[PDB]
């Protein structure tokens, strides 16, 4: 932020991969131009993490050491080579308005286009970070609709990202200028980027008009940077993650490791490797709706009763379900409610029914929950500690005829008073297809 003192396609609101499926980013920002012998490392760090996409700084020599074709050729590869979708952004006009800045990081895709010509289904273009630091819409759009035709004329074929005004807290600037830059892509393929801090995510309600916004535009989306906090305020993390993926938003934080000390705690790892997240890093990558829980890879690659459901869904929510879900009288295994929702089932598809909450279950030693479906298996989880560390019992079959109850012994679980999830993950099997329903009812612990 400012100082404290044939490939990827968009149709409408939504990303496509190359095979026509739709793309939903769940990923992370890596500082590669300021560090740039952890190129290996933090990708492969990244890739571990589960995530299906890393946003890579790059520098055009305007403020630091230029990334040369190379290096670029590398990073797409390292990226490719590990599954991961690639989001090449231009580092140096971060918060300029000058038109030389902008102009000085188009002359640099044109000038490593070799290494992005046909890399259309795996490498996407960010422009240049945040562009334009003052909030005006206008001037932010008059700077685009010259430079995305210089890229097209080119021969640059990828999709472009665009990041909006005010070092990309003014989504105001997409709302009403994005239609207008957007048209002026000869290919109508580009879409926008919001860096979500504390101006444009600082509370729920907040993320989710600034979201809605963009998309009301019929303009494709995603949160190209976001933090759990920033400079002058907190950030709304939890409704990012949420509702993007209520939304079919994409994401990606910031970012994996490398910050100033003004702004260290936004680093997701404490070391390059990966294998010591930071808490942040944990909330991103095990957190609920984080890259464990939604992150999809493109295509192109592949005794008392705590639950009873009796009055309402009691703050059960879930992901992967087609609608829902909601407390219902069409089934139970206890009082005469249970839980339910839609879902679209497909080849080992993955779905989850969760309820997020912190709590104790301290003393306790064993949870279980009846379950059922209108073939799939399914298991009980919980989730520990700052580090949402997962703990669950083994799949078991399930079935549409009566309820089956999972277990799950807590005996070895560790900080158990620091409860932050409790759930159901549902798993269809590799010949499983079409729509059905899930349930659950009478969750208890002992
Ligand atoms: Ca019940
Ligand atoms: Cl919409
Ligand atoms: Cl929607
Ligand atoms: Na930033
Ligand atoms: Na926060």
């Amino acid at each position: 932020g400012r100082p404290a003192n044939s490939g990827f396609y968009v149709s409408g609101t939504t990303l496509y991969d190359a095979n026509g499926n739709p793309f939903v980013m769940r990923g992370i920002n890596h500082g590669h131009a300021w560090y740039k012998d952890q190129a290996t490392t933090a990708i492969e760090g990244i890739a571990n993490t589960g995530a299906n996409t890393v946003r890579i700084v790059l520098s055009d020599g305007g403020q630091w050491t230029k990334d040369d074709i190379q290096t670029v050729r590398n990073l797409i590869s390292l990226a490719e080579d590990n599954n991961l979708v690639a989001v090449l952004e231009v580092h140096d006009a971060t918060g300029y308005d000058s038109i030389a800045s902008l102009n000085r990081a188009v002359d640099y895709w044109i000038e490593m286009r070799s290494a992005l010509i046909g890399k259309e289904d795996t490498v996407i273009i960010n422009i240049a970070n945040e562009w334009f630091g003052s909030w005006d819409g206008a001037a932010w759009a008059d700077g685009y609709k010259q430079a995305i035709p210089r890229l097209r004329n080119a021969g640059l074929n990828n999709t472009l990202m665009i990041d909006a005004a005010g070092w990309g807290q003014f989504p105001q600037s997409i709302h009403d200028y994005g239609r207008e830059v957007f048209n002026a892509d000869p290919q109508r393929n580009t879409m926008f980027s919001i860096h979500m801090y504390e101006y444009a995510g600082g509370n729920a309600s907040q993320v989710r008009t600034n979201i809605d916004r963009v998309l009301n535009q019929d303009l494709a989306l995603v949160i190209g940077e976001f933090g759990h906090r920033h400079t002058n305020g907190d950030v709304d993390e939890s409704t990012i993650m949420s509702y993007s993926e209520q939304r079919g938003v994409g994401w990606l934080a910031w970012s994996w490791k490398g910050n100033g000390p003004e702004w260290e705690y936004l680093d997701l790892s404490n070391d390059w490797a990966g294998n010591n997240l930071t808490a942040w890093g944990n909330t991103i990558v095990n957190g609920p709706y984080g890259l464990r829980e939604t992150s999809k890879l493109s295509t192109v690659f592949t005794p008392t009763t705590l639950y009873d459901f009796e009055e309402s869904t009691q703050g059960w929510t879930g992901s992967s379900l087609s609608r829902g879900p909601w407390t219902v009288t069409e089934w139970s295994s206890k009082g005469n409610h249970s839980l339910k929702a839609d879902i679209q089932m497909s080849s080992n598809s993955q779905h989850y029914l969760h309820v997020i909450q912190n709590r104790s279950l301290q003393q306790n030693s064993r949870i279980q929950a009846t379950v059922k479906h209108a073939g799939m298996t399914a298991r009980l989880y919980v989730k520990t500690g700052h580090g949402y560390t997962w703990y669950s019992g083994s799949f078991v079959p399930i079935n549409g005829s009566s309820g089956t109850t999972l277990s799950l012994d807590l005996s070895n679980v560790q900080n158990l008073s620091q409860v932050r999830e409790i759930g159901v993950q549902f798993q269809s099997e590799s010949n499983s297809s079409g729509q059905t329903s899930i349930y659950i009812d009478n969750v208890i612990v002992e």
